[PDB]
Formats: C-alpha cells, sequence, structure tokens
C-alpha cells in the first residue's frame, strides 16, 4: 500500500480508543512499519502489547515535559532504525481546572504554562529532536482542533495551546521544507476519548455536532486514522502546512438554527 | 487500490497538461473506472484517445453553458452506469480582457457573467444534474486556486468566481450532505496548463512560488492527482466542505522578503 | 466630527430600518454632507424625505441592473459634488426561491446569474463608475454577511453572491489602493430589514444569536451605522481590504453546546 | 469626542515611537483620561514625563512577569479610579534567539515559555486582574500581528505567542462578554519600534509592505493609534472577539510578483 516499507514512529496511544490507535491501524494495513513511546514506567507493559498487535518490538519512554526523554528517545531509535519517515504527535494535556467552566476561572500562570509547554511546544521540540535521523520524503503530523479558531465551552486555555500548535505547524513547515520534509495537521471532531472525559458536556457537543455536521454523523479513529495515512504518505507529497479538518465537516456551517 | 470499483466522471481533460489528466491517471491506478467529457464536436476525437488510455468508451459532450447538454450528459451516462461514485470538475474560464492586467480595466457585467456562469454556477449545476444517479458514498470534487482568498495580480474577476466556487462547496456539501454524498476542493497551486496561457506573468508567479514556498518547488498534476483520489475515495469519508490546498505550503507564507 | 465635510453618496436606503438609514444618521451626525439613489420612479417621494431630513436635497435613481442609470448616477452627481469623498454600498437582492429552504431546489442559472449580478457585481461596478470623480482619501464600503463563510440555512445562493462580493472588496482595494482610495466591507449581525423577510425562520437565527453572541444581545443599525462612519472616515487611513465584523462576536463562537 | 470621560489604562508606553503612544494621543485627543504602566524602578521616571504630557499623574510598576505587581497594579489604581473602562496591552517581549534567524535553532523550552508568558498569557492575566473593577461598556484590546496566520520570516516563536493571544481574545470575548465587556485586537503593520529592533531584516519587510501593500505604503502609530481609539470606544459597541488589521491592506494580497 502507500505506506510501505514506511518507518513511523507514533506518540500519544494509550488506548484502544486513541486517535493514535486508528492512525497506527491506519498505518499498519498500509505497510507502514511502527514503533510508539508512552509515558512513565507504569505504562511500559500495554504499550508494549499494543505494538506486538502491530508487529512491531519497539517502545520507548518519553515524558514530553523532560528534555532528557525526549532525547534519550531519538538516541534510543537510531539504534534500530537507520532514519526516520514519519512521525506521529497525539499529544495534548491540561490541568483539570483550565478545560472546566469559566475560562478565566481556570486560568493561572502555571495551568497555561503546562498547557502550551506540554500541548504546543512538544511538537516541534520532537521535530527539532528527530531532525538529525529525518528522511528526506519525512512527513510529520500532528492532531488539533477546531477549538483553536472558535470559542468552544468548556475548551479554554486548550483553545490557546492549540493555536500555537498550528502556528508551529507553519513555522515548522518553512524550517524542514528546505529538506523536503512535510509538516501537516488534523483537525479532528469530537471522538470519545480518555483525554475527553475532562471536557464536561463532551456528550453535549459530541451530540449537537452528529444533528449538524453536514454528514450528520461524528467521525471516528479509523476516518482520522485514514486521513493521517494519506498525509503521512508520498500521495500527500505536495501537502505541506496545512490544517486538514476531518469533522463530517462541522467546522464549515452554523449549527443550531 | 482505494478506488477499486468505483465509477468516476472526469470533466476538464483537455490536454495531457491538464489538471484533470493527473487526476484520471492516479484514479485509474486505483481501480477506478472512468468517464469523460469533452466540450465541442471538435473535440470529440481527442477525448476518445485520452478515454482509451484509461480502458473507457464513455465520452460526452457538454458545454456547461448550456442546460441542454448538462441534462444530456446525465441521461446518456445513466444508460450505461447505474450509478455515479464521483464527479470531477476540472473546468474555469474567463474572457481574455477579465484576466489580463488592471482588474477594473477588464471588468464588465458580460465578462462577470461569464466568468461565473462557467467557473462557479457549472459546479453545483452539474451536481443538481447527478443527484438522480449518485450513490450514498458518493464524492463530489472541484478546483480551485489561492486566488479566492488573496488578490492575485492578473487573476481579478477569476478571483470572484473562484469565491463563488469555493463557497458552493460548502452549500453543496449540507445540501447533499444528507444523502451521505461528500463535497471538495483541491486549492492548487501554479501548474503550466492550457488555461494557464491566459495568465501573462504566469511565468513569473510560479518561478516566485518555486522560490518560496515552504517545500522551496512547484506542485505537479500527479501530486494534484493524488490528492484528489484521496477526497474521492473512502479513505476521505470523514472529510467534506474542506478546501485542500495542493501548493507545495505557498499559502502559509509571505514571500520575497 | 470625524467626517466633517465629507461627501458621502448613500445606495440601499429603503426604510428606517435599513442598514443604510443608520449609517447615514451616524455620518450626518458626524459632520457629513450626504447624496442618496433609489430604484424606480415610484419611490421618488419617500427618499426625497429621507435626503430632507438629513438635510440633503440630491436623490437619484439608479437600478443598479442597468448600465444606463448607473452612468446616469454619476454623471449627474457630478453637476452638483465637484468630487466624491466615500460611496456605500447597501445592496442586497435575490429572487425568492433562491433563498427559500434547500439549496438546490432554489437553485437555477437564471437566479444565480440575478443574485451575482445585483448583490456582487454591482459593488465594483459603482466603483469603476465613480473612479473619475472619487477624491485621494475616498472610501468604499459594502455590506455583507457571515453566510459567506460559513453554510447557513436558507442563505444559499446569497451565500455565494456574498462571497464573491468579499472578493471583490479585495480585488479593489488593489485596484484602487494606487490612488489613495479604500475598500472595506462590514459583515453585519441579524438585522430585521425589510431584505430580512425573505429569510424564512430569520426569527430562529436572530433568537440564537442573541442567546450565543458573546455580548448576548443582537445588532442594530446604529452600532453599525457607527463602524461605518468610522471606516468612511480618516481614523480608518489604514484600514483597507478588510471585512468587518459586527456582530456581538457571533463568528467567533460555536452556539447551542 | 468619542471617548470623553473614559478612563484607559495603557500599558506598553516605553517610547514616544511606542505603538501604546500613539493610542495614548489618540484617546487623549478624544476626551480619554489616561493612566499607564512601566517596567522596574529605572523607567519610573521617563513614564512620569510621558504622563504629565497626557494630563496624568498616574504611573505604576507592573512586570506582567510577577502575579505580585500585576495584582498591586490594580489594588492601587483602585484607589484612585472607581472604575476602570478601557485596558490596552500593548505588551511583548522573546529572547533575542527566539526570534533570530532559523525557527529551529531559537527554540527551547525556556525561550517559547518565556515568550508565551509575557506576550500571550498577560493579556488574559490582567484581565482576570482588572475583572473586579471593570465598567458594563469596558473594551479590551491588545496588539498583534500577521504573523500568528502566517509564517513570516524570523518572526518565528513570536508566531506562536501571537496566535495563542489572538485565541484568548476570543475565549475573553466570551468570558466577559456577558458583563457587557468588549475584547479585541488589532492586527498592526510593520512600524519602526524599540521592539522591532530585534528582528533583523525588519527593514527588509518594511520595504516589502510599502512596495506591495495596497495602499503602497506603511502604516504609522497615529493610524493605529486612531483604529484603538475606536476599538475602546462606544461606536464599537457591536464589536467583540474581532482581530482588526490595520496595515495598509497587506494581509488581503500576495507580493512581489
Ligand atoms: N478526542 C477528540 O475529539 C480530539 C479531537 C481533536 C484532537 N484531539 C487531540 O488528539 C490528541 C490525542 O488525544 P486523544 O483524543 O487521542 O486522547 P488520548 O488520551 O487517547 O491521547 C492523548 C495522549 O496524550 C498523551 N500525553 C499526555 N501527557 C503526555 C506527556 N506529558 N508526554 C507525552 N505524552 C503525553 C497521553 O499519554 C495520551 O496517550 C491530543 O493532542 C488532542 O488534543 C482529540
Ligand atoms: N494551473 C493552475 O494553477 C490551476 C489552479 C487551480 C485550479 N485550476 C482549475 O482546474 C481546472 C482546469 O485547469 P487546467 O489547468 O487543466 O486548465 P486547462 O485549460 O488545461 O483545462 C481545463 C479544462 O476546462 C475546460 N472547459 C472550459 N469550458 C468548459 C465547459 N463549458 N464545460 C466543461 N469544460 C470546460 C477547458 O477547456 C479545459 O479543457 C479549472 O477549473 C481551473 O480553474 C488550475
Ligand atoms: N440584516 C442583515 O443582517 C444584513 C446583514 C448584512 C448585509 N445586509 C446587506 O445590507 C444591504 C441592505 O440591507 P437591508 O437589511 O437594509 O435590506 P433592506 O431591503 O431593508 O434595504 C436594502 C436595499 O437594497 C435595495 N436594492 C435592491 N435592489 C437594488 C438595486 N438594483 N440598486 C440599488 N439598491 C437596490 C433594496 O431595495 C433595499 O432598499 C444589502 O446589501 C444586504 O446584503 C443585511
Ligand atoms: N512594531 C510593530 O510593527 C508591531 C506590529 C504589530 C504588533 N506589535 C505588537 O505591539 C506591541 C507593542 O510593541 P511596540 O511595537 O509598540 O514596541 P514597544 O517596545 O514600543 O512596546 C513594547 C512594550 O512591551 C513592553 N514589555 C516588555 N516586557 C514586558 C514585561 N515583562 N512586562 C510588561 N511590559 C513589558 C515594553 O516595556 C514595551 O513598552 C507588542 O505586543 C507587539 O507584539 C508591534
Ligand atoms: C471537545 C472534543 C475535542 C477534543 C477532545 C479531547 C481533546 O484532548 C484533550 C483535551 C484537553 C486536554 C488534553 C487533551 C482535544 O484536544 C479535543
Ligand atoms: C498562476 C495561474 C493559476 C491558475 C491557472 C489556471 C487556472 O485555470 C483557469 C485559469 C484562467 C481561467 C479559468 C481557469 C487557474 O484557476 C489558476
Ligand atoms: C439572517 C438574515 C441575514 C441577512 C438578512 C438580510 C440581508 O440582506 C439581504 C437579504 C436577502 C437577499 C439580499 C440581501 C442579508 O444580506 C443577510
Ligand atoms: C515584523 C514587524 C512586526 C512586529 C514588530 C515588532 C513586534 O514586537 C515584538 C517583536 C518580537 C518580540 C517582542 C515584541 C511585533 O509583535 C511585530
Amino acid at each position: 500500500g502507500f505506506l510501505d516499507g514506511k518507518r513511523i514512529l507514533l506518540t500519544g496511544l494509550l488506548s484502544n480508543r486513541s486517535i493514535a490507535y486508528g492512525i497506527a491501524k491506519a498505518c499498519k494495513r498500509e505497510g507502514a512499519e511502527l514503533a510508539f513511546t508512552y509515558v512513565g514506567d507504569r505504562f511500559k507493559d500495554r504499550i508494549t502489547e499494543f505494538a506486538a498487535e502491530f508487529g512491531s518490538e519497539l517502545v520507548f519512554p518519553c515524558d514530553v515535559a523532560d528534555d532528557a526523554q525526549i532525547d534519550a528517545l531519538f538516541a534510543s531509535l537510531k539504534t534500530h532504525w537507520d532514519s526516520l519517515d514519519g512521525l506521529v504527535h497525539s499529544i495534548g494535556f491540561a490541568p483539570r481546572e483550565a478545560i472546566a467552566g469559566d475560562f478565566l476561572d481556570g486560568l493561572t500562570r502555571e495551568n497555561f504554562r503546562i498547557a502550551h509547554d506540554i500541548s504546543a511546544y512538544s511538537f516541534p521540540a520532537l521535530a527539532k529532536a528527530a531532525l538529525p535521523m529525518l528522511s528526506d520524503d519525512a512527513s510529520l503530523l500532528t492532531l488539533s482542533y477546531l477549538g483553536a479558531e472558535r470559542a468552544i465551552p468548556n475548551y479554554n486555555t486548550m483553545g490557546l495551546a492549540k493555536a500555537a500548535l498550528e502556528a508551529s505547524v507553519r513555522y515548522l513547515a518553512v524550517s524542514l521544507g528546505a529538506k523536503g520534509v512535510r509538516v501537516n495537521a488534523i483537525s479532528a471532531g469530537p471522538i470519545k476519548t480518555l483525554a475527553a472525559s475532562g471536557i464536561k458536556s463532551f456528550g453535549k457537543i459530541l451530540d449537537f455536532v452528529e444533528s449538524n455536521s453536514p454528514l450528520k454523523r461524528n467521525v471516528t479513529i479509523e476516518q482520522v486514522g485514514n486521513a493521517g495515512a494519506f498525509l503521512l504518505s508520498d500521495l500527500a507529497s505536495g501537502v505541506t502546512a496545512e490544517v486538514m479538518h476531518v469533522d463530517s465537516g462541522f467546522n464549515a456551517v452554523v449549527g443550531g438554527m
């Protein structure tokens, strides 16, 4: 398939409901060879299974909060893979206050810092840290959300991280485009994942979108998985710096009238 | 491949440099079954060859300026294909004055009318005219340009057609999304085609883009072809109402500084 | 005030609820000198009153559908005013089918043509037709709507006109910016006017916006009037090609969740 | 004038070339009553003059890096002013590496943190910290740049801060819009200020924009000053969550072809 022989490092695979999960399936299904990351020694076992399920024996710890691990990650990886062809950044986090209720009520220098550190900075951070072993046709891909461009209830500080993340996509594309590397983001629709547990009335949004999206249905990690494989592949060799909505077209309407 | 067994009607195939040409290759290459259109009886012979080259024997006249032919087109087609799975609208035109030099100098109620009739109206026109035989996973795809969103020298009235075209994409996605139909547009970078002959200093733009695009190179009909196949395919089953830039990332920078 | 001595031609003044009405008040209130247009001989009397109410004795017929009247308009005007300092385009229209119910159900080559002729073409049409007597600090201003950028129920074909109109703003700004002329558009929120009678469930939208706008209220022609004066004024001497939302911030949220 | 009797706190006034300077002039000129901030005890003297020049005797230290001073600021201010009617955030900063040369070359967890802390977080930070004494017609205004939406050479990490800042504008508008408070940003064109010294080839950009802007000229702090007075005033009572370009229309074109 269109990923035959491509070596892709996937982050953010946590459950079988993870967006990163559907992207692994879609990649494996297209010939890709995969490697994975996890956070903390207490997940080391779960990711090892998941990796086995995709014929991979490569699992690496990486707390994107630690310069040390990010650097360790690519040193380790280097001994197994000669070069890297794809990196998937499926990483987000915000203190629980910062994504609950009133925007200003959850705001503090600390929450802001953390949400931006982990959800925004980490993406170009990993990029700089892969630059060395990246290939010439290589493709980076990150996940984002409509909340970066429009005020969504409860999203709050996540909204700002995501705006910064999407700006980094553009600055990455320019920085790495010289070397033939492409950088893109997918803007996904609401999908019930672990991370999604912290968005109160997530159920309200999900229902709303199913009512008003042009396609009148919710998206799935397979749909998102499928678009990602594309962007990671050479079919998308003319596509860099894009932010691609995959949300049954929801961004495009004004719903509920 | 990801288009196995899909039946796709392609318009705007004129030369072997046409965008519609690269999209046919990409589709055929992915298992698609193709049908084509042409304008005027004096091209009837050329399109028949082209169709042969993609294992097709289906060629149909269609001047999108004529309600008659647009209707004839889908009546004819109906006797061969039971249903339609994909339609590609690769059609643009503007009187030569309207895309030369000063915007206001080429402006006249007549030019405006024509450019909008042919380049914009025709897309949803064809859609209404296919609605009857369209399938449930069907996908519509049109071509557009960055000049719809930013003032490009010489583009002029084409700029306005293209803004209207892109708006129709959204209204189409809503109208047809109920029936499971997806509608999308690709925003292509500068490609030396016959239509591109009418843009003076097209050579200036093309050179500029090659200098300043993040990927530092120009796009090709194969790159555009490849993205189109994707959008026409069920890989993009979560993607509707999108306008997808395929231009080495050019929209995303500010060049020449 | 900030319009002292500026001579401004206003179109689209039909009732005392018209957007063009609130812009006249705001302009007069700021020292402006006004002139007005009307359509058909059977409104000649109403506009004459309205003009009196703003200390003006200048009323001119102009069916923007007729090259003749558009030209007559500025010939006439020229004998009274030596030069023009501001033009307000407050003109929209679409056959009733084209803004009712299903998008595709109201679509016909004829409706499309008409809505685009009157709502879109007319703006740059008038501009070319004023170019001769326009001054160096002159400012053009048109009205638009959020339906140009996102699919709104019932808006339909008006959506496409408005996208083309907004593109013309950019091409105008480039064309006339050389001569010091500025061109801008205001994107207004829902306001109960005569034109708004043709949007079924306009009452539904208006209520929705009042519920979900960040400011939690609907806009008024005075609010729109006030922004327009600004754009027409030399306060906005650094502002061209802008599309300025004036809608209690509605474009910026995702409502109803 | 349109700011008669309004009490506005201005930050970021550093030189007579400051953007905040032109906004003070424009505000004073329209009837406003002003108060100012400064950073560090070694500027205490300069701001005191500047404040005298606008008939103000209110100057307050505020390192937006310190929770302490931000809180002190509004406690102090409270004893002089009963309530606040306008706040201007004219604050930006990034380590010199982060805005020099290659994006990835200037990237470090620390630079990112700092640029986001000072340029992005500080705006809603100040807002929460003013909420108590803010009035019902109150208006917040921040400064931003086109680099938030498109990759500009050298801007780099500033690009991301600015994207986050502009997202905060939307989330602010929603949070404070309930209480009648409006929140807006101005996207300014290149202006030779102290902060602008750190952008290498700033002179290249400034020249480029003067060549290609629709108005064919650069903007000035008076032009920006004038737009800001507007947004701070009740003329803009229908305008919240907007990001208003003031850049001779530069965002709207594609230059250099
Ligand atoms: N759920 C949705 O609807 C949705 C929509 C759009 C985007 N997203 C985005 O997609 C991404 C994935 O979220 P998800 O929905 O698949 O939920 P998920 O929980 O399955 O994925 C989140 C991942 O973030 C990882 N992560 C958190 N902190 C980390 C750290 N300090 N270092 C490294 N990794 C860390 C978690 O381990 C987890 O694997 C996120 O970036 C999120 O913003 C989710
Ligand atoms: N080269 C560029 O960078 C570029 C970018 C974006 C979109 N396009 C678009 O793609 C399409 C074609 O591009 P192209 O470069 O191959 O131009 P092309 O001239 O080489 O081919 C386009 C085809 O549209 C045809 N056409 C004209 N009138 C028609 C009608 N009434 N009915 C059906 N077809 C008609 C033309 O004759 C031509 O065959 C157009 O829609 C154009 O707007 C070109
Ligand atoms: N209410 C809304 O929310 C809203 C929002 C944005 C823009 N508008 C726009 O502002 C303008 C008018 O709004 P309105 O609410 O006052 O509608 P209105 O009907 O109350 O007044 C608009 C005027 O345009 C006039 N017009 C029609 N054909 C004309 C022609 N050939 N030449 C000159 N004028 C003509 C109408 O007759 C009417 O007098 C239109 O451009 C419309 O698109 C309305
Ligand atoms: N120069 C331009 O072309 C331009 C264009 C668009 C936006 N801007 C933006 O406008 C704002 C003002 O910049 P400027 O161009 O007027 O230059 P400026 O130097 O005159 O203003 C910058 C201000 O930021 C202040 N500041 C820096 N660190 C601070 C801190 N730790 N705490 C509080 N205040 C601090 C400085 O004291 C200074 O007063 C910035 O936010 C900038 O991003 C500048
Ligand atoms: C609103 C649903 C969309 C969405 C859901 C979950 C998301 O994942 C999060 C959310 C907050 C913090 C960390 C990760 C997300 O980015 C986007
Ligand atoms: C730089 C030229 C970009 C471009 C070239 C050809 C294009 O196709 C045309 C051109 C003119 C009229 C109608 C359709 C186009 O849309 C855009
Ligand atoms: C919710 C309605 C918004 C709206 C109302 C009236 C408007 O003015 C019209 C309406 C229909 C046709 C032509 C011009 C408008 O543009 C937008
Ligand atoms: C490129 C010119 C536009 C611009 C110039 C100076 C600016 O001010 C800065 C820049 C970097 C760090 C801190 C403040 C700015 O935001 C935007």
